[PDB]
């Protein structure tokens, strides 16, 4: 869509204990799965046009179930193979997702 | 099933305030019912199977649904008739379940 007029659309974290977008920081899980027609146990983020901020509408809904624990992780970019980078900036005020810390 | 490698399943709490098995456990509900498809209000448990404790999938769910109150009470195994037995081991620890307390 455009931004036509006061029009504006987001997800919202809805019921979930994460945010669509959110889970790119290093989020974990034991296996997700997402779906547009409704799924057992997961929860629900609703996909919300408004206008205005002054009336709103859930276009539609995000369905997303899950299991916790790892073998799982999101991440903010593309990745590849079986060797993996370590990524530091030494010395400088950092924000670290060390370990899964 | 059976074992075979490291394949396992089980019914979870999922977000229920009981789990199944230990509502055999004197757990009381005004009226309480269990669906494979999905019923309102209620909540639902995922019939998760799972292989080495590193992926794992809901094979099903099952959805569940109560009223508080009693007249229903969850137990261990069978009853019968209009007399009721008292069970009580004297003068030794023990676990118990007595007028619901
Ligand atoms: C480390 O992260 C920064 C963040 O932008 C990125 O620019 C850089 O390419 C990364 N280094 C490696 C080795 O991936
Ligand atoms: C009392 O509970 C024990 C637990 O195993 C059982 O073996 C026994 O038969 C019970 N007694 C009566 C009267 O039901």
């Amino acid at each position: 869509y455009a931004n036509v007029g006061r029009w504006s659309a987001s997800i919202n974290t809805g019921n979930c204990p994460f945010s669509f977008g959110k889970v790119n920081n290093f989020v974990k899980f034991g296996s997700v799965c997402f779906s547009l027609k409704d799924i057992p146990g997961g929860c629900a983020m609703p996909i919300v046009a408004n206008w205005a901020y002054s009336k709103y509408y859930t276009i539609g809904t995000l369905y997303v179930s899950w299991s916790d624990g790892d073998g799982i992780t999101g991440v903010p970019q593309p990745v590849e193979g079986v060797s993996s980078f370590m990524n530091v900036t030494l010395d400088k005020c950092t924000k670290y997702n060390i370990y899964d810390v």
